[PDB]
């Protein structure tokens, strides 16, 4: 809407206070005009019709329990925008400052979040498996990264291409979590998963097998569940990315880590210059090797480490 840019304050899903960019015109709206063509957060009001109504608040204070998922969806979308702009010189998901739209309170007891082709959508969880899913910065950045992928490589959402699509979202979701530097880790969803169980998460990048996901190509899922295992076989690529950044010896193959910032540069270049809608794992290895070569040189440690990491997970 048309109005003047303002700064509200509220509390997120985990009870942390944060400032949020709003817009005033009669009400205060969750509309951040400081980033691109705006970040807009909507109330789906427990329904499944999208987007719902642009979030409106009478006093610019967002401390009600009902407000918390909106505060975090809005704030973490901003952090993710800042990551892509400051770290990769990318302006929003399309590279042209497209407006970023999110809806919260989607459905009833909904244990998921997604990018629907046009916007991000967050359930509240059932209170046992999940709390509201926008409480996880890695979740928010994972979802916005699906938009980045769709506008760049365009990896189709099935089989190996879809597992790459998933791993890209887990990788950048994790790199955004490190960028914000609040309790960062290589786990996915730990801040919103199972409020009754400490120390778990939905997936692990450092040890995918902790939750049953494969960490080697020989262990890949070959059936039809989960669109051909997109959230399962992503573990193979997640492990490779983790090794590239942090190093390790895995199935007897030693990898010298090169750090998160270089991991991000290599995979961002692979995503935006070399991957295609039907790329498979072997083609991702080639894309990553070429990206590291472009950035660091063919004889560089960075290139050598990319090769070792894909070797360690059995991807030639
Ligand atoms: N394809 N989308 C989903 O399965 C929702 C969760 C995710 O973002 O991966
Ligand atoms: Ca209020
Ligand atoms: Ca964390
Ligand atoms: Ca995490
Ligand atoms: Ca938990
Ligand atoms: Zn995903």
């Amino acid at each position: 809407i048309t109005g003047t840019s303002t700064v509200g304050v509220g509390r997120g899903v985990l009870g942390d206070q944060k400032n949020i960019n709003t817009t005033y015109s009669t009400y205060y709206y969750l509309q951040d005009n400081t980033r691109g063509n705006g970040i807009f957060t909507y109330d789906a009001k427990y329904r499944t019709t999208l987007p719902g109504s642009l979030w409106a608040d009478a006093d610019n204070q967002f401390f009600a329990s009902y407000d918390a998922p909106a505060v975090d969806a809005h704030y973490y979308a901003g952090v993710t925008y800042d990551y892509y702009k400051n770290v990769h010189n990318r302006l929003s998901y399309d590279g042209n400052n497209a407006a970023i739209r999110s809806s919260v309170h989607y459905s009833q007891g909904y244990n998921n979040a997604f990018w629907n082709g046009s916007q991000m959508v967050y359930g509240d969880g059932d209170g046992q498996t999940f709390i509201p899913l926008s409480g996880g910065i890695d979740v928010v950045a994972h979802e916005l990264t699906h938009a980045v992928t769709d506008y760049t490589a365009g990896l189709i959402y099935q089989n190996e291409s879809g597992a790459i699509n998933e791993a890209i979202s887990d990788i950048f979701g994790t790199l955004v979590e490190f960028y914000a530097n609040k309790n960062p880790d290589w786990e996915i969803g730990e801040d919103v998963y199972t409020p009754g169980i400490s120390g778990d998460s939905l997936r692990s990048m450092s040890d995918p097998a902790k939750y049953g996901d494969p960490d080697h190509y020989s262990k890949r899922y070959t059936g039809t569940q989960d669109n051909g295992g997109v959230h399962i076989n992503s573990g193979i690529i997640n492990k490779a990315a983790y090794l590239i950044s942090q190093g390790g010896t895995h199935y007897g193959v030693s990898v010298v880590g090169i750090g998160r910032d270089k991991l991000g540069k290599i995979f961002y270049r692979a995503l935006t210059q070399y991957l295609t809608p039907t790329s498979n794992f072997s083609q991702l290895r080639a894309a990553a090797v070429q990206s590291a070569t472009d950035l660091y040189g063919s004889t560089s440690q960075e290139v050598a480490s990319v090769k070792q990491a894909f070797d360690a997970v059995g991807v030639k």
